[PDB]
DNA sequence: TTTTTTTT
C-alpha cells in the first residue's frame, strides 16, 4: 500500500497552496491519530481541521516515503496550472468575480470568530470613508465599471488636488480591491525606458505626481513629467498593443492598463488634458482631518485605506443587483449581518460623528 | 535491512538543525558504540549525548547507505517545511513566546550545574546594561509592544549616532532576544534583489550605516542607503507583500518584517524621516567606557551584548502580567530565583558603580 | 565483487582532502600493486606511501567503477562536514591546539628520515627574525593570545612600515602558522561582496598594504583601502554576525574573523586607529639585506616567511607551560632535540653573524 | 557484452585528451575497421594511427552505447584529477623537466623520416635568435633558474624598447617553451576578474604591451595598464596565496605565477619598478631587417616565435650538466644528432650572413 | 522492439544537423509511409526525399519513445564532435577543398533536373562580376592563395572606394565562398571584448567599413573604428595567439583569422597602412548601373552577392590542376558541363553587352 | 538558475 498522490493533489487544489514547502510541511501534520487531533480540537486553522480526517490515512503513508519533495512538486504545478489556463482564457469581469471573493474571504479575518478586529472599527472607516467624496459610493461605482470595461481612451481618470488631499491613499485603497501599481514620469527619459517596463501585466495601474515645467509658478517642482507625458500618447489611449521593458530581460507586447493619475496643481496643454475622461479637485477637509485624528483607531487597524472597508461601504450602499450575480448570495449574507449587526442609527451616529469632525466610534 | 529515513527525520526535528552539512556531521558521530563513547561520558555538548544511545543502531547502518546527502535533504526540508508552517499560521505572540522558551531553557542550563555562567557576572552585565540606557527596560518592552502589534510606520524605529554610541549593542542583543536578520542597501539595487530573500520568514529585520549620499557635508562617506530607502518609501512604513527572491529557490510573497534603521548620523531624506515610532539617537557616554575599562567579563564573555542578558533584565524588572499569558510559571520560577540571590542593594551596587564609570563587581 | 564507500571515506577523513579531483587523483594510484609502487619505495609522499598497501584491494575494484565521482562526492562530504561540525562546537583554544599538531607532524616529515630539511637552515631563519624586531617572540605570544579570545572590538592589529621592511614577511609566517586566508581591500567597494564570501570558517584573515590617499606626497599613490576599511566597522569589530557570499549556493551566516592589516605610511582615520588594539611600526635596515644577500638559501626555500619558522622560535624561546596541555607532550620532546642538535654557542654564533650582516653561516 | 570503460580511460591518459568533445571524436574513429583504416594506412595522426588497432573492438561496442557522453565524462575527469595532483606534488623543477620532455617527442616527430622540417632551417632560427641580445643563452638560461625558483619579489622580468624591436617575439618563444599564457590588462577594473582568473595552474605568465597613461610625448598612446597594475602588486610579489575566478566556478587559491612585462617605451612608478628583478632593452637593428626580408620562410613557417627554436639553442651551447638529470641522456642523443648535420663553420657562416644582413643561407 | 540510436546518428551525420530541435522535427516527419509522403511526392526537399524510405521503420518506433530529446542530444553531440576532431586535425587546403564540395552538391541541386535555378542567368551574373574589377578571376585565386597559406603579416585585403561601388558585393561573396563572419570594430572599447568573440573558429573574417575621422573634411562621418585597428596589430599580422571571449563562456585562444577591411576613403595611419598584402580601390562605372537596371534578375534573385557565381568564374577562367587534387574529377565535369551549355560566343556577347551598360540578354 | 551579462 503506497501513498495517493491523487489526494495530496486534491488538497494542493482544495487549499490553493502553490509553495511547495508549505505543502510539504502542512500535510505531514495529517500523520498523527486524527481522533485526538488538538489542532482539530481547538478549531485552529480550517485548512487543516477541515481535512485531517480525510487525509489521515493517506499521511501516514507520506511520513514514511523516500521521496516526498517529488511528491509535492508535482502537486504544485497542478496549481499553477490552473492558476496559468485562468490567466488565458477569463474575461476581466469573470477577474474582478476573483477580486471580490479574494477580499469577501478576507474580511472573516478580522470578522470570524477570531474577532480579531472589532467590525464596528470597519463601520467607523466605512462612515469616515463615505464622508470623504461627494456621492462617495457612486464616484466607486463608476470608476470601477469603467475599468471593467476599459474602453479605449475612455479611461483614464485625473486626481488633482493640493498636497495632502487623500487623493494617493483613495488610490492605494482602491488598489486595494485589485491590486495595480504606482509609477514615475519625473524621470529624465532614458529612466523612462525600463519604468514604464514596471507595468507588464498589471490589471491596473497609477501615477505619481508630475514635476512639470510650469508648476513652480506656484514652485511645484518644475521637472519632465509634464512634457514626458504629453509624447507618451498612445499607452494613454489603449488604442493599440506596445512594447514594454525589463532591465537585463526582453521586451513584453501587450495592450497598455487603464489607470489614474495623481497629480498636484500644474499646468497642463489641452493634449495632454484631452486623453483624460475626468478630473476631480481634492483638499484636506476640515472635520474629516480632525475626524481621523480624534479616531486613529481607524489608521491604527490600517482600516483607513483598505478595500475590505471600500467592499463594506460597497455592500452597505449598493444594491444585490450591482454585483457579479451568483456572489450576490455571499453579497446577501453580508448585508444580512451588516443591517442586523448594526442599526441605521449606528451608521448615523458615526457618519454624524464624522460629521462634528470627531470620534467615530463613541 | 534498512536506514530508517524517519528516524533521521526525528533528531532534525528535535535538534532543529537546519543545514545538510551540519545535520551529517552531527549524526555520523553516533555511528560508534555510545556505549563507549567519550563524548557521551564527558557530557560536553547535549544535541549529542542526549541521543547518541537512541540512534546508534540507526547510525550505524546509516553509515554504510550510499544515498546520505539526499536522506539529509529530506531531513532538512521537515525542519523548514515546519518554520514556514509556524511562518504564516502563527499569532506574533506565539513567535516571541516560542523565542524567549528557547533562551529560557539554554539559561536553565547556562545556570545549571554544568552550564558554568555566573549569573552575577551576568547580572552585572544586566546593571552595565541599564546604565547604557536608563529608560530601557521601558523602551525594551515598548519595541517589543510595537513589534507584536506589527503596526505601520510604527513598524520601524531609528537609531542614529556616532561610533561608541552603543546602537550597535544594543541591536544585538534586541536582535538576539528576537529572531532575526541585519541586512543592507548601500547599493544601486538592479542585479542586489536576493538579497531581500533574508526577510523571508523572519520576525524582525536590522540595517545599520545604510549609508546616505551627501552626507560628506559631515564627513559621513557617501553611499546610495538613503537614496534606495527614499525611493522604495513603503517598507518602513510596510504596505506592499514583496515576493521574496531566493538563489535556486522558491520566492515568497509577504510584507517585509519590521525592524530599525541604525547609523551613524547622516543626512536624511524628509518623507523617509518620517516613518519611524521614533526618529531617535544614540550619544556616547565616556562613563559607561569607564565602567568596562573597569569591568572586563562583561566584554570578555559577551554579556553586554546578550539577548540573555536583556532576558535576565526583563525578568528582574517586569511584572508577570507583560509577559506573555502562557509561560508565566516559568517567568516566576526565575524571579524567584533571582530574588532569592539578588537584592536590590546589591543590584544597585552593580548599577551606581557603572553610572558613575566605577567597576560593577564590588 | 563490491566497492567500499566505507574505505573511501576513511582515506579522505585520513587525509583531509576536500577537493574532489584530488581525491580521485590519489585514489586511483593506489590500483598498481603497493608491492612495486616506485613512490612506495622512493618514499616520496606520505599520504602515498603511508596508505597505498592498505587502499589497494578496495582501489582495484575502484578502478572499474561507473559511480567514481559520486562516491568521491561523498567522501568528500564527509570531510566537509567534520569541519562544519568543529567550527560550531570547538573553542578557539582546541583550533589552535589541533593546528600546532598538524604542523608538528609536517616537521616529523621535514626532519624525518626523509628529512629533506635541515634544521641548521630554519633555525638561521629563527635567529634573523628574532633579530628583526626587539622582543619578538613575546609579541608572537600576545598576537596569538589576542586571536585565542577574539574579544570584540579589540581583534585588529596593523603593520606600518615603508617598501621591503618585512611586514609582509611577517604576516605570511603568522599566516601559515595559524591558517586563514589573505585578502585585498584595494578594490572598489562594490567587488568586495564574493571576496569576504572567502573568510567563512576561516581563524584568521589578512588584508594588504592598504592604499590610503593623500599619501603621494610620500610618493604612495592613492586607492581604495581606507575608503573600504573605515566602512566595514563591524567587521573589525565583530560584535555581530554577518552573512557571506558564494556562488551556487545559498549565504552562510558568522561573525568575522579576526586578523592584520598592513601598510605604507598613507593617512588613517582615527576612527579605525581605535578599532585597531596595536600597531607596529618596522624599519628597513641595511645589515639585515647584507645578510640576506650572503645566505640566499633562506628566501630560495621560503624559510623567513614560513609558519614553520615561528613554531621554532616559539619552541626555543617559550616554557612548557605556555602551550596547551595535551601538546604539552610533543613541545617537550622537541625542546629535546634542539638542545641535542644545537650548542648555545652555535646559535649564538648564528646571531651575531646576523647581526654583523655576514651570511648567517661561517 | 558492455563496453569496457577501462580503456577508454587509458585512451584519454595516454593521448592526455581533455576536452569531452574530441575525445569523444577520436574514440568514435576507431569504430570502422582498423585494417583498412585510410587514416591509419597514410599514418597522417599519431593519436589515432599508435591506437586504433589496439582500441577497436570496444570502439565497436562504444558505438552502440546508449550512453556515450557520461562515458567520455568520467575518463576526460581523470585526465584533469591527475594534473590537479601534479599541481601540487611535483617540484617546479620536475614540471619543466616532463614539459622539455614533451618537447623532445614533439621535435622526433618533425625531425624524423616522416614530419616536414628541415633542420637546418630550424638552426637558422637559432642564427637569428642568437643574434638578437648579447649572450641570448646564458640569457634563457638565468631566465629558466628564476622561473624555477620562484623567490618572492624577484619573479618578473620587464621587456621594454620602441616597436617593432622584438619584444613579442621572444616572449612568445619563452612562453612556448615553458607553458603558461598571455594576458591584458590595459582593461578596465571590472572584467580583471575573470582575465585573472586564467592563470589557474599555469606555470608562466606574459603581459602583453602594457599602456602607460601619459608619457605621449614619446607618441606613446595613453592607456590604464601601468596604473591599473600597480594595484595588482601583491600578485607580482607571490609572497601569499591569491584567490582566482572564473566564471561560473567558486575561487580557487594559489600563488600568482612569475612571468614576463613588455612595454613600449613609458615611464614606470617606482612601487612597481622595484618589483621587477630585470629588464632588458630591446633595440630595432637595421641588419636583423634586412637578412629577415631575404629570409622570410622565418616568418612563414612561424620558426622564430617557437620554443623549439630556443630548446634547440639551449641544447646547442649549454653544457649536458645543466639539464636535470634524466633527460641529460636525450640531451646527449640530440647533441649528437646536432654536431653530426652541422659543423661549426657551417653554424657560424649562418651568423655571419646574418650579421651583414644577407640572407641566412648561402 | 527499440530504437536504433544509431540510425539517427548517421542521420544526423548525412544531414550534418548540429540544432537538436531542427534534428528532432525533421526525423519526427518520417513516421508517416513515405509512399504517399507528399514531401517526397513533391521532390521538394532534399534533406527529406533522400532519407524518408530508408528511416521509415525506425522513425515509427522512435515516435513512441519516452527518451526522444535524449535520443537527438547524443545524435547531436556526435555532429559537433566530428566538427571538433577537424578544427585540430585538418589542413586549411582541406578545409577549403570540403568547403567547395558543399558548394559543388548545392549547384548539382540547383542546376539539376529539379533545380529551379537557370543557368544562364548565373552566367550572366558572373559577366557582371568579372567587369566589377580588372583581371577579377586573377584576383580571386590570389586572395585564396592568401587565406590557404595564412602567412603571418601577408594575411589580411583592404578595399576602398566611395559608397556603392561593390565592396561589401564582393565581401559577401567572398565571405559567402570561404565561409566566415562579418565584425563592426566602429563600437566604443569596451564590447569590442565581445564583438571579437564571434570570430572564434571562424576560417575569415571581414572588418565592415571601419569608420576613421576628419573625413568629414569630405563629407564623411567620423568614428572610432580606425584607432580601434591601431590597437590591434597582432590580431591582423597573425604571428601569435590571441585570447578571445563570448557570452557565458570562459576564454579560449588561437591564431585570430585572416580577412579583409573595408573602407569609404578616409585617410588611413601608416601604421594601420603597413598590416596590408594589398590594397582594392573600388570606383563607380555607370554602364553597370546601367545594366543592373535592365537584367534586375541579377539583384532580385541575390546572383551577384553569392560564393555560386564566384565558383562558376573559378570553374569557368582557372586552369583545372589549380584545384585541390581530389576535386579536379568534379571540375572537369563541370568545365565540360558549361562548355556544353555555352559557346565563348554567347559568353563573349554577355560581356560586351554589359561593356556597353546595356541588358546582359540577347 | 545562477551567473554573467546588462546596466552604469
Ligand atoms: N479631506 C481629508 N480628510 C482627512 N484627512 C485627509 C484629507 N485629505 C487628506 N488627508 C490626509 O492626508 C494624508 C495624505 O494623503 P494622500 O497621500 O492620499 O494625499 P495626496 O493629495 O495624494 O498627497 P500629495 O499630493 O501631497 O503627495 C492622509 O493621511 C490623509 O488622511
Ligand atoms: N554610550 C557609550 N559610551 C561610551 N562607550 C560606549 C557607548 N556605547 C558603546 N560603547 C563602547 O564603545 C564600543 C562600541 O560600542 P557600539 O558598537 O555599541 O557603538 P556604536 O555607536 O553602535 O558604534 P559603531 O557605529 O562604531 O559600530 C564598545 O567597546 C562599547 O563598549
Ligand atoms: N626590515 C627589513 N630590512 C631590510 N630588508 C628587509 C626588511 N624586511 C624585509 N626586507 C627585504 O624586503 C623583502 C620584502 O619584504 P616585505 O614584502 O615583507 O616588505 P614590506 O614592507 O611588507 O613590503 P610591501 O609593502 O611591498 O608588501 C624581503 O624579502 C627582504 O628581502
Ligand atoms: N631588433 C629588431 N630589429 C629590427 N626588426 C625587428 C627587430 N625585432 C623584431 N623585428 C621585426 O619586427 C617585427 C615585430 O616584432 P615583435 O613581433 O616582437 O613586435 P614588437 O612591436 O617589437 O612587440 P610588441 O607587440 O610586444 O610591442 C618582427 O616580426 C620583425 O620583422
Ligand atoms: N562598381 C559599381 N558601379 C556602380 N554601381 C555599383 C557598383 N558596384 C555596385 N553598384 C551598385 O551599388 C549597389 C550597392 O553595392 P554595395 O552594397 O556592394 O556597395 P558598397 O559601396 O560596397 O557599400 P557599403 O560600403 O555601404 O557596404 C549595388 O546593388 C549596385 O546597384
Amino acid at each position: 500500500k503506497q501513498v495517493s498522490w491523487k489526494l495530496v493533489t486534491e488538497y494542493a487544489m482544495e487549499t490553493k497552496c502553490d509553495d511547495v514547502l508549505l505543502l510539504l510541511g502542512m500535510y505531514l501534520e495529517f500523520q498523527y491519530s486524527f481522533e485526538m487531533c488538538l489542532k482539530c480540537i481547538k478549531k485552529e486553522q480550517p485548512s487543516h481541521y477541515k481535512y485531517h480526517e480525510k487525509h489521515y490515512a493517506n499521511a501516514a503513508i507520506f511520513a514514511d516515503s523516500k521521496n516526498q519533495k517529488t511528491i509535492c512538486q508535482q502537486a504544485v504545478d497542478t496549481v499553477l496550472a490552473k492558476k496559468r489556463v485562468d490567466s488565458l482564457q477569463l474575461t476581466r469581469e469573470q477577474m474582478l468575480t476573483n477580486r471580490f471573493n479574494d477580499l469577501l474571504d478576507r474580511m472573516d479575518i478580522m470578522f470570524g470568530s477570531t474577532g480579531s478586529a472589532d467590525i464596528e472599527e470597519w463601520m467607523a472607516g466605512v462612515a469616515w470613508l463615505h464622508c470623504l467624496l461627494p456621492k462617495m459610493d457612486s464616484v466607486v461605482y463608476d470608476f470601477l465599471k469603467c475599468m471593467v470595461y476599459n474602453i479605449p481612451k475612455k479611461r483614464y481618470w485625473l486626481f488633482k488636488g493640493p498636497i495632502d488631499s487623500g487623493k494617493t491613499t483613495l488610490a492605494a485603497a482602491l488598489l486595494e480591491l485589485c491590486g495595480g501599481k504606482a509609477l514615475n514620469v519625473n524621470l529624465p527619459l532614458d529612466r523612462l525606458n525600463f519604468e514604464l517596463g514596471v507595468a507588464i501585466d498589471q490589471f491596473l495601474v497609477v501615477f505619481e505626481d508630475v514635476k512639470g515645467t510650469g508648476g513652480e509658478s506656484r514652485d511645484l517642482p518644475s521637472g519632465q513629467g509634464i512634457n514626458n507625458l504629453d509624447n507618451l500618447r498612445d499607452y494613454l489611449d489603449g488604442s493599440v498593443k506596445v512594447n514594454l521593458e525589463k532591465k537585463h530581460l526582453n521586451k513584453r507586447t501587450q495592450i497598455f492598463p487603464p489607470g489614474i493619475v495623481t497629480m498636484n496643481e500644474y499646468s497642463v496643454p489641452k493634449t495632454l488634458q484631452a486623453r483624460f475622461v475626468k478630473q476631480i479637485d481634492f483638499r484636506p477637509k476640515d472635520y474629516l482631518k480632525h475626524c481621523l485624528e480624534r479616531s486613529e483607531f481607524l489608521l491604527e487597524k490600517r482600516i483607513i485605506q483598505s478595500g475590505i472597508a471600500l467592499l463594506l461601504m460597497l455592500i452597505w450602499y449598493r444594491p444585490v443587483a450591482e454585483f457579479a450575480q451568483s456572489i450576490q448570495s455571499r453579497i446577501v449574507e453580508w448585508k444580512e449581518r451588516l443591517d442586523k449587526e448594526f442599526s441605521l442609527s449606528v451608521y448615523q451616529k458615526m457618519k454624524f460623528n464624522v460629521a462634528m469632525g470627531i470620534g467615530v466610534l463613541d
